[PDB]
DNA sequence: TAGAACAGGGTGTTCT
DNA sequence: AAGAACACCCTGTTCT
DNA sequence: TAGAACAGGGTGTTCT
DNA sequence: AAGAACACCCTGTTCT
Protein backbone atom coordinates (compact mmCIF):
# COMPACT_ATOMS: atom_id res chain seq x y z
CA UNK A 1 0.00 0.00 0.00
CA UNK A 2 1.26 3.38 -1.17
CA UNK A 3 2.01 6.97 -0.31
CA UNK A 4 -0.58 9.27 -1.85
CA UNK A 5 2.04 11.94 -2.36
CA UNK A 6 5.01 10.13 -3.84
CA UNK A 7 3.98 6.47 -4.29
CA UNK A 8 6.79 5.12 -2.12
CA UNK A 9 5.68 2.48 0.46
CA UNK A 10 3.04 3.98 2.78
CA UNK A 11 3.76 3.65 6.48
CA UNK A 12 0.37 4.66 7.93
CA UNK A 13 -2.00 7.64 8.01
CA UNK A 14 -0.02 10.77 8.86
CA UNK A 15 -1.59 14.21 9.14
CA UNK A 16 -4.72 12.50 7.88
CA UNK A 17 -3.38 10.80 4.77
CA UNK A 18 -1.75 7.49 3.86
CA UNK A 19 1.84 8.69 3.23
CA UNK A 20 5.32 7.27 3.57
CA UNK A 21 7.65 8.35 6.31
CA UNK A 22 9.67 10.84 4.29
CA UNK A 23 6.55 12.73 3.13
CA UNK A 24 5.24 12.83 6.66
CA UNK A 25 8.29 14.59 8.02
CA UNK A 26 8.50 16.57 4.80
CA UNK A 27 5.05 18.03 5.24
CA UNK A 28 5.58 18.67 8.89
CA UNK A 29 8.75 20.66 8.19
CA UNK A 30 7.12 22.69 5.42
CA UNK A 31 4.08 23.53 7.55
CA UNK A 32 5.95 24.54 10.70
CA UNK A 33 8.53 26.51 8.80
CA UNK A 34 8.73 28.53 5.62
CA UNK A 35 7.57 26.99 2.38
CA UNK A 36 8.62 29.67 -0.11
CA UNK A 37 9.60 27.19 -2.84
CA UNK A 38 9.86 27.82 -6.59
CA UNK A 39 8.82 25.34 -9.27
CA UNK A 40 11.28 25.35 -12.18
CA UNK A 41 8.74 23.75 -14.51
CA UNK A 42 4.98 24.06 -14.94
CA UNK A 43 3.80 23.34 -11.40
CA UNK A 44 2.98 19.72 -12.35
CA UNK A 45 6.32 18.12 -11.63
CA UNK A 46 6.28 14.35 -11.19
CA UNK A 47 6.69 13.48 -7.50
CA UNK A 48 7.72 9.85 -7.19
CA UNK A 49 10.51 8.21 -5.23
CA UNK A 50 13.66 9.38 -7.01
CA UNK A 51 12.23 12.73 -8.15
CA UNK A 52 10.51 13.93 -4.96
CA UNK A 53 13.65 15.87 -3.88
CA UNK A 54 13.56 17.85 -7.14
CA UNK A 55 10.59 20.06 -6.49
CA UNK A 56 9.48 20.83 -2.94
CA UNK A 57 7.03 23.28 -4.46
CA UNK A 58 5.08 20.57 -6.23
CA UNK A 59 5.59 18.04 -3.42
CA UNK A 60 4.03 20.44 -0.92
CA UNK A 61 1.20 21.09 -3.30
CA UNK A 62 0.48 17.39 -3.69
CA UNK A 63 0.53 17.19 0.17
CA UNK A 64 -2.11 19.90 0.42
CA UNK A 65 -4.06 18.48 -2.46
CA UNK A 66 -4.12 15.05 -0.86
CA UNK A 67 -5.52 16.76 2.24
CA UNK A 68 -2.78 16.76 4.82
CA UNK A 69 -3.24 18.95 7.90
CA UNK A 70 -1.44 19.09 11.19
CA UNK A 71 -4.49 19.26 13.39
CA UNK A 72 -5.95 16.04 12.02
CA UNK A 73 -5.18 13.99 15.13
CA UNK A 74 -6.80 16.29 17.70
CA UNK A 75 -9.27 17.12 14.89
CA UNK A 76 -10.17 13.55 13.94
CA UNK A 77 -11.31 13.49 17.58
CA UNK A 78 -13.94 16.19 18.32
CA UNK B 1 29.42 40.45 -19.86
CA UNK B 2 29.12 39.09 -16.32
CA UNK B 3 26.16 36.70 -16.37
CA UNK B 4 26.48 32.92 -16.16
CA UNK B 5 25.66 31.31 -19.49
CA UNK B 6 23.89 28.49 -17.60
CA UNK B 7 21.92 30.04 -14.74
CA UNK B 8 22.34 33.77 -15.41
CA UNK B 9 23.90 34.40 -12.00
CA UNK B 10 26.76 36.88 -11.81
CA UNK B 11 29.47 34.97 -13.66
CA UNK B 12 32.86 35.12 -11.95
CA UNK B 13 34.89 34.47 -15.09
CA UNK B 14 35.49 31.72 -17.64
CA UNK B 15 35.25 28.03 -16.68
CA UNK B 16 35.71 24.77 -18.57
CA UNK B 17 35.56 27.12 -20.52
CA UNK B 18 32.37 29.17 -20.56
CA UNK B 19 31.23 32.36 -18.83
CA UNK B 20 29.89 30.69 -15.66
CA UNK B 21 29.32 31.48 -12.00
CA UNK B 22 31.31 29.56 -9.39
CA UNK B 23 28.38 27.32 -8.47
CA UNK B 24 28.02 26.01 -12.00
CA UNK B 25 31.79 25.62 -12.25
CA UNK B 26 32.08 23.20 -9.34
CA UNK B 27 28.68 21.66 -10.02
CA UNK B 28 29.85 20.72 -13.51
CA UNK B 29 33.03 19.05 -12.33
CA UNK B 30 30.96 17.01 -9.88
CA UNK B 31 28.32 16.01 -12.45
CA UNK B 32 30.90 14.67 -14.90
CA UNK B 33 33.39 13.26 -12.43
CA UNK B 34 31.10 11.36 -10.10
CA UNK B 35 27.82 9.65 -10.84
CA UNK B 36 25.10 10.15 -9.71
CA UNK B 37 21.89 9.89 -11.59
CA UNK B 38 19.80 12.88 -12.47
CA UNK B 39 16.32 12.73 -13.88
CA UNK B 40 14.06 15.60 -14.80
CA UNK B 41 10.65 15.70 -13.13
CA UNK B 42 9.21 18.01 -15.72
CA UNK B 43 9.80 18.08 -19.47
CA UNK B 44 13.56 18.34 -19.88
CA UNK B 45 13.16 22.14 -20.23
CA UNK B 46 13.46 23.43 -16.64
CA UNK B 47 13.98 27.13 -15.84
CA UNK B 48 17.56 27.32 -14.50
CA UNK B 49 18.42 30.45 -12.47
CA UNK B 50 20.16 31.47 -9.25
CA UNK B 51 17.39 30.07 -7.08
CA UNK B 52 16.04 27.21 -9.24
CA UNK B 53 19.26 25.59 -10.50
CA UNK B 54 19.20 23.53 -7.30
CA UNK B 55 15.88 21.95 -8.36
CA UNK B 56 16.92 20.05 -11.46
CA UNK B 57 20.47 18.94 -11.92
CA UNK B 58 19.50 16.94 -15.03
CA UNK B 59 18.56 20.19 -16.71
CA UNK B 60 21.39 22.17 -15.20
CA UNK B 61 23.87 19.58 -16.42
CA UNK B 62 22.29 19.52 -19.90
CA UNK B 63 22.54 23.31 -20.15
CA UNK B 64 26.20 23.12 -19.10
CA UNK B 65 26.89 20.66 -21.86
CA UNK B 66 24.99 22.65 -24.45
CA UNK B 67 26.88 25.86 -23.63
CA UNK B 68 29.95 23.77 -24.48
CA UNK B 69 31.54 22.97 -21.14
CA UNK B 70 34.29 20.34 -21.14
CA UNK B 71 36.67 19.30 -18.37
CA UNK B 72 39.55 20.04 -20.81
CA UNK B 73 39.64 23.47 -22.48
CA UNK B 74 43.30 24.34 -21.94
CA UNK C 1 -20.21 -14.36 62.21
CA UNK C 2 -20.11 -12.15 59.11
CA UNK C 3 -16.54 -12.34 57.81
CA UNK C 4 -15.53 -14.18 54.64
CA UNK C 5 -13.59 -17.32 55.48
CA UNK C 6 -11.31 -16.63 52.48
CA UNK C 7 -10.59 -12.90 52.39
CA UNK C 8 -12.18 -11.69 55.65
CA UNK C 9 -14.47 -9.24 53.86
CA UNK C 10 -18.00 -8.86 55.17
CA UNK C 11 -19.46 -12.25 54.25
CA UNK C 12 -22.94 -12.02 52.72
CA UNK C 13 -23.98 -15.55 53.67
CA UNK C 14 -23.08 -19.15 52.89
CA UNK C 15 -21.73 -20.16 49.47
CA UNK C 16 -20.64 -23.45 47.91
CA UNK C 17 -20.98 -23.76 50.94
CA UNK C 18 -18.77 -21.63 53.17
CA UNK C 19 -19.19 -18.26 54.88
CA UNK C 20 -17.96 -16.12 51.96
CA UNK C 21 -18.39 -12.63 50.54
CA UNK C 22 -20.02 -12.24 47.13
CA UNK C 23 -16.72 -11.60 45.37
CA UNK C 24 -15.26 -14.92 46.47
CA UNK C 25 -18.53 -16.65 45.61
CA UNK C 26 -18.47 -15.67 41.95
CA UNK C 27 -14.69 -15.77 41.76
CA UNK C 28 -14.78 -19.41 42.85
CA UNK C 29 -17.31 -20.45 40.24
CA UNK C 30 -15.15 -18.81 37.59
CA UNK C 31 -11.90 -20.41 38.79
CA UNK C 32 -13.33 -23.92 38.69
CA UNK C 33 -15.57 -23.56 35.67
CA UNK C 34 -13.24 -21.87 33.24
CA UNK C 35 -9.49 -22.15 32.93
CA UNK C 36 -7.38 -20.04 33.17
CA UNK C 37 -4.00 -20.51 34.67
CA UNK C 38 -2.98 -18.96 37.93
CA UNK C 39 0.52 -18.91 39.28
CA UNK C 40 1.75 -17.40 42.51
CA UNK C 41 4.52 -14.82 42.24
CA UNK C 42 5.50 -15.19 45.86
CA UNK C 43 5.64 -18.32 48.00
CA UNK C 44 2.18 -19.85 47.74
CA UNK C 45 1.26 -18.08 51.02
CA UNK C 46 -0.14 -14.71 49.87
CA UNK C 47 -2.08 -12.40 52.22
CA UNK C 48 -5.68 -12.51 50.92
CA UNK C 49 -7.95 -9.65 52.04
CA UNK C 50 -10.51 -7.22 50.63
CA UNK C 51 -7.88 -5.23 48.77
CA UNK C 52 -5.23 -7.89 48.04
CA UNK C 53 -7.37 -10.83 46.90
CA UNK C 54 -7.18 -9.32 43.41
CA UNK C 55 -3.38 -9.77 43.40
CA UNK C 56 -3.07 -13.55 43.53
CA UNK C 57 -5.85 -15.72 42.26
CA UNK C 58 -3.67 -18.84 42.68
CA UNK C 59 -3.65 -18.20 46.41
CA UNK C 60 -7.22 -17.02 46.56
CA UNK C 61 -8.35 -20.15 44.77
CA UNK C 62 -6.24 -22.37 47.06
CA UNK C 63 -7.76 -20.75 50.15
CA UNK C 64 -11.24 -21.32 48.70
CA UNK C 65 -10.48 -24.98 48.24
CA UNK C 66 -8.97 -25.34 51.68
CA UNK C 67 -12.00 -23.77 53.38
CA UNK C 68 -13.90 -26.57 51.66
CA UNK C 69 -15.70 -24.90 48.78
CA UNK C 70 -17.28 -27.20 46.19
CA UNK C 71 -19.62 -26.38 43.30
CA UNK C 72 -22.06 -28.96 44.78
CA UNK C 73 -23.05 -28.58 48.44
CA UNK C 74 -26.81 -29.02 48.13
CA UNK D 1 17.41 -8.57 24.16
CA UNK D 2 15.27 -8.24 27.27
CA UNK D 3 13.14 -6.02 29.46
CA UNK D 4 14.99 -5.16 32.65
CA UNK D 5 11.74 -5.16 34.58
CA UNK D 6 9.94 -8.29 33.46
CA UNK D 7 12.26 -10.11 31.03
CA UNK D 8 9.77 -10.07 28.17
CA UNK D 9 11.24 -8.97 24.78
CA UNK D 10 12.69 -5.46 25.10
CA UNK D 11 11.46 -2.96 22.53
CA UNK D 12 13.94 -0.10 23.11
CA UNK D 13 15.03 2.29 25.86
CA UNK D 14 11.95 3.84 27.46
CA UNK D 15 12.11 6.34 30.31
CA UNK D 16 15.82 5.61 30.28
CA UNK D 17 15.78 1.82 30.50
CA UNK D 18 15.63 -1.14 28.13
CA UNK D 19 12.04 -2.31 28.77
CA UNK D 20 9.28 -3.99 26.80
CA UNK D 21 6.25 -2.11 25.62
CA UNK D 22 3.90 -3.17 28.38
CA UNK D 23 6.30 -2.03 31.14
CA UNK D 24 6.80 1.26 29.39
CA UNK D 25 3.14 2.14 29.42
CA UNK D 26 2.84 0.52 32.82
CA UNK D 27 5.40 2.83 34.36
CA UNK D 28 4.01 5.83 32.63
CA UNK D 29 0.53 5.16 34.02
CA UNK D 30 1.82 4.58 37.55
CA UNK D 31 3.90 7.75 37.53
CA UNK D 32 1.25 10.08 36.12
CA UNK D 33 -1.46 8.65 38.32
CA UNK D 34 -1.77 7.09 41.74
CA UNK D 35 0.45 4.18 42.63
CA UNK D 36 -1.00 3.19 46.01
CA UNK D 37 -0.51 -0.56 45.47
CA UNK D 38 -0.27 -3.30 48.12
CA UNK D 39 2.06 -6.28 47.93
CA UNK D 40 0.34 -9.45 49.19
CA UNK D 41 3.68 -11.18 49.76
CA UNK D 42 7.08 -10.03 50.96
CA UNK D 43 7.76 -7.18 48.53
CA UNK D 44 9.97 -9.46 46.39
CA UNK D 45 7.35 -10.88 44.08
CA UNK D 46 8.65 -12.42 40.86
CA UNK D 47 7.89 -10.09 37.94
CA UNK D 48 8.18 -12.03 34.69
CA UNK D 49 5.84 -12.30 31.73
CA UNK D 50 2.87 -14.24 33.11
CA UNK D 51 3.21 -12.94 36.69
CA UNK D 52 3.76 -9.22 36.09
CA UNK D 53 -0.01 -8.50 36.40
CA UNK D 54 -0.02 -10.05 39.88
CA UNK D 55 1.79 -7.37 41.80
CA UNK D 56 1.87 -3.79 40.54
CA UNK D 57 3.53 -2.89 43.82
CA UNK D 58 6.61 -4.95 43.08
CA UNK D 59 6.51 -4.19 39.35
CA UNK D 60 6.63 -0.46 40.06
CA UNK D 61 9.43 -1.01 42.50
CA UNK D 62 11.48 -2.91 39.94
CA UNK D 63 10.79 0.01 37.52
CA UNK D 64 12.20 2.51 39.99
CA UNK D 65 15.02 0.22 40.92
CA UNK D 66 16.00 -0.22 37.29
CA UNK D 67 16.09 3.57 37.09
CA UNK D 68 13.10 4.64 35.07
CA UNK D 69 12.18 8.33 35.07
CA UNK D 70 9.86 10.35 32.92
CA UNK D 71 12.18 13.25 32.33
CA UNK D 72 14.92 11.07 30.87
CA UNK D 73 14.37 12.22 27.29
CA UNK D 74 14.55 15.99 27.90
CA UNK D 75 17.04 15.06 30.66
CA UNK D 76 19.31 12.84 28.57
CA UNK D 77 19.70 16.09 26.60
CA UNK D 78 21.02 18.96 28.78
C1' DT E 1 0.34 7.93 15.76
C1' DA E 2 3.63 12.16 16.18
C1' DG E 3 8.08 13.80 17.14
C1' DA E 4 13.39 14.31 17.96
C1' DA E 5 17.71 14.12 16.04
C1' DC E 6 21.70 12.04 13.44
C1' DA E 7 24.20 11.15 9.41
C1' DG E 8 24.37 11.52 4.53
C1' DG E 9 23.91 13.93 0.12
C1' DG E 10 24.18 18.02 -2.49
C1' DT E 11 25.43 22.66 -3.00
C1' DG E 12 28.14 27.18 -2.95
C1' DT E 13 31.51 29.55 -0.74
C1' DT E 14 36.34 30.74 0.60
C1' DC E 15 40.75 30.04 0.17
C1' DT E 16 45.26 27.86 -2.31
C1' DA F 1 41.69 29.11 -13.95
C1' DA F 2 41.06 24.91 -11.24
C1' DG F 3 40.97 22.54 -7.25
C1' DA F 4 40.38 21.64 -1.99
C1' DA F 5 37.64 21.97 1.64
C1' DC F 6 34.43 23.79 5.02
C1' DA F 7 29.84 24.94 6.53
C1' DC F 8 25.10 24.91 5.24
C1' DC F 9 20.61 23.02 3.87
C1' DC F 10 17.47 19.53 2.96
C1' DT F 11 16.28 14.83 3.47
C1' DG F 12 14.83 10.27 5.28
C1' DT F 13 16.05 7.10 8.55
C1' DT F 14 16.21 5.17 13.24
C1' DC F 15 14.55 5.67 17.84
C1' DT F 16 19.34 -1.14 21.76
C1' DT G 1 11.34 7.72 21.11
C1' DA G 2 6.74 9.01 23.59
C1' DG G 3 1.91 9.00 23.49
C1' DA G 4 -3.29 8.02 22.42
C1' DA G 5 -6.82 4.89 22.58
C1' DC G 6 -9.25 0.37 21.73
C1' DA G 7 -10.48 -4.14 22.92
C1' DG G 8 -9.86 -7.86 26.04
C1' DG G 9 -9.46 -9.97 30.62
C1' DG G 10 -10.68 -10.06 35.31
C1' DT G 11 -13.38 -8.58 39.04
C1' DG G 12 -17.48 -7.23 42.07
C1' DT G 13 -21.82 -5.50 42.01
C1' DT G 14 -26.91 -5.56 41.26
C1' DC G 15 -30.63 -7.81 40.15
C1' DT G 16 -33.52 -12.47 39.05
C1' DA H 1 -28.52 -19.76 47.51
C1' DA H 2 -26.96 -19.50 42.73
C1' DG H 3 -26.78 -17.51 38.54
C1' DA H 4 -26.90 -13.61 34.86
C1' DA H 5 -25.18 -9.61 33.50
C1' DC H 6 -23.51 -4.89 33.55
C1' DA H 7 -20.00 -1.49 34.43
C1' DC H 8 -15.41 -0.84 36.04
C1' DC H 9 -10.37 -1.27 36.20
C1' DC H 10 -6.09 -2.63 34.56
C1' DT H 11 -3.41 -4.17 30.78
C1' DG H 12 -0.81 -4.52 26.39
C1' DT H 13 -1.41 -3.96 21.75
C1' DT H 14 -1.75 -1.29 17.45
C1' DC H 15 -1.25 3.18 15.46
C1' DT H 16 -3.97 1.16 6.90
ZN1 LIG I 1 5.79 9.72 0.07
ZN1 LIG J 1 7.63 21.65 -9.72
ZN1 LIG K 1 25.60 29.61 -13.00
ZN1 LIG L 1 14.32 19.49 -15.49
ZN1 LIG M 1 -14.14 -13.04 50.35
ZN1 LIG N 1 0.25 -16.08 45.93
ZN1 LIG O 1 8.63 -5.68 30.70
ZN1 LIG P 1 4.54 -8.06 45.50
Amino acid sequence: HMCLVCSDEASGCHYGVLTCGSCKVFFKRAVEGQHNYLCAGRNDCIIDKIRRKNCPACRYRKCLQAGMNLEARKTKKK
